[PDB]
């Protein structure tokens, strides 16, 4: 059977399949179609190169009207997201559009990492740090890094 979510969310595992965006995966259990989980690679180049991140997509039956629950499984350190991994980003709140697809939002959160708005202090320190000596900051984001490969 297909139900509009449901048959929204094929067409997403699909596209997302035949052209991923680099350091992209994503796929939903062959168990639930509405839990999905994801990689993504840091950018090559950038304090955030060779980290493996998870990430846990949550679907309603009120795709794509409303946007999926997005957070982070491994422990993350950026301005923009919370303590339990929760990410404050401007597509996933107040400005989610039915357009955007998985594949979409995905890669706004791998821009996301190296590209913080510091406007937005999910995480307090981390947004200090940010902006006062990238020193400490480019430090700490190699530790998150580190520890994602575990």
């Amino acid at each position: 059977m297909s139900t509009p979510a449901r048959k929204r969310l094929m067409r997403d595992f699909k596209r997302l399949q035949q052209d991923p965006p680099a350091g992209i995966s994503g796929a939903p259990q062959d168990n639930n179609i509405m839990l999905w989980n994801a990689v993504i690679f840091g950018p090559d180049d950038t304090p955030w190169d060779g980290g493996t991140f998870k990430l846990s997509l949550q679907f309603s039956e009120d795709y794509p009207n409303k946007p999926p629950t997005v957070r982070f499984v491994s422990r993350m350190f950026h301005p923009n997201i919370y303590a339990d991994g929760s990410i404050c980003l401007d597509i996933l709140q107040n400005q989610w559009s039915p357009i955007y697809d998985v594949a979409a939002i995905l890669t706004s959160i791998q821009s996301l990492l190296c590209d913080p708005n510091p406007n937005s202090p999910a995480n307090s320190e981390a947004a200090r740090m940010y902006s006062e000596s990238k020193r400490e900051y480019n430090r700490r984001v190699r530790d998150v890094v580190e520890q994602s490969w575990t």
